[PDB]
């Protein structure tokens, strides 16, 4: 029936003494989910665990909403449970639809900027739910950040997608982990953005792998295998509603 | 049943597509553990054949070697089969072959199996013991067996003293070599020295970055780090079970 906030894999009590507790969000378009956008989860998490003081109580995917000014994007709904059934076997990764649920006045899709999407996170888990209990017995706000790509900083650098308050909002009260891999040049984006350089973590990814939704959809629409490069359900229900041409 | 059975349950004996000759390709690799990368070049050859060759795919299999092999981080040979068949149970087309595996000397030891004797007995077993690949046409033929392969595999065929001249000849001559080749990195010229054994080796450029390696893998799981989304769910599962690789 209707929206409820995903929660059956988060992390309601904590395991670990001093750490800050922490909520992951990947924000994207996920048309469809690959293997690359679930591994930058693992990184994240392994980077978390020996870098920092936090603790990792929950992954979620944000599938951006049909009014995003993209080409190559299926329906949300469909994005939606692609997701959803690519997480399943996981133990901490759910799917959010609340980006792909919104609407304006005349009831059509309305986009949800990110600064917008990363206070929706913060209302469900921190303000809704309670926050995350400690080993202490308090409850703390769960830190929200996200999680992205190198080309995501790239793309905050340069002025004309992203306002300056919404950056400001963004960096300063939430946060990115950043996965940086070879050939990806991001120190300029880096310097235009040290004011934030603080609630900014890279991520270096050390296996080579550069598998993009584009080139899954291609792949598909020439026939070419697209095994093992996405989740095997995922392959399935591609097959089985005809996404992608 | 206890004695071994050659796995045929995927393999496509009639063939769909007129004036192709039917191929079967086997990688031969330690597979200690496998990962997506193994399972994508499969896919990558299957890419590479319908759309570049004169070849039609029959079946996949994936050979691991025998323990006797002795390298370092060489799982026992019956995880590695497990690990390989439930990574490939979804597969509609590839299929594990414990023969390498369960080679046994006098004393019952695990005796190597070199890759071209391997070769010889998927020749065996498919095109004498099961009378070959049937045409559209109705005819008979013997299935090309052709080696899958990485670049590590193709450089060690030019160090000295570990392929023989023979076996090279008899690879390269009577079955052949799929070749997968890394962007950005040219093996040309450790292709020089084989194409001087027949020319029956396909490069396959693959666009795509991907270096999970089984090193790395190992290396992530010594160093308790996550290698989910590497290698199949079901190989981490039985890893953990079994709590292989330290
Ligand atoms: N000003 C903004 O909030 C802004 C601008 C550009 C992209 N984005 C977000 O970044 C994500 C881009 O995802 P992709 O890398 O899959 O295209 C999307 O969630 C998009 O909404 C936000
Ligand atoms: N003389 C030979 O037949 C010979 C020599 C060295 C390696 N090999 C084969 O090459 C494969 C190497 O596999 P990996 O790259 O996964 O370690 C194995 O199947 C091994 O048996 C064969």
């Amino acid at each position: 029936d209707s929206y409820t906030f995903p929660i059956h894999k988060l992390k309601r009590r904590q395991s670990q003494p001093g750490k800050t507790p922490l909520v992951l969000v990947a924000c994207g378009s996920f048309s469809p989910i690959t293997f690359l956008h679930l591994r930058m989860f693992e990184m994240a998490s392994d980077f978390v665990r020996f870098n920092t003081d936090f603790e990792v109580c929950a992954g979620y995917l944000s599938p951006v909403s049909d009014a995003y000014k993209k080409a190559g994007l299926a329906p949300g709904h469909h994005r939606v449970n692609m997701c959803s059934r690519a997480v399943e076997p996981s133990p901490w990764l759910m799917v959010d639809p609340y980006e792909t649920l919104n609407r304006n006045e005349r009831g059509e899709p309305e986009y949800v900027p990110t600064a917008k999407v990363l206070r929706h996170f913060d209302h469900e888990i921190n303000t809704v739910l309670g926050g995350i209990e400690g080993t202490d017995g308090v409850r703390r706000k769960a830190r929200i950040a996200l999680l992205a790509g190198a080309d995501l900083i790239m793309s905050m650098s340069e002025p004309g997608l992203w306002s300056p308050t919404d950056l400001d909002v963004i960096l300063s009260q939430y946060g990115a982990f950043i996965i940086e891999r070879s050939g990806t040049d991001i120190e300029e984006a880096l310097a235009s953005l040290r004011q934030y350089e603080n609630n900014i973590w890279v991520i270096s990814q050390v296996i080579q792998n550069d598998i993009s939704s584009t080139k899954v959809r291609l792949f598909l629409r020439k026939d070419l295998s697209v095994r093992y490069l996405i989740p095997d359900p995922v392959v399935d229900y591609i097959e089985e509603h005809g996404l992608y041409q």
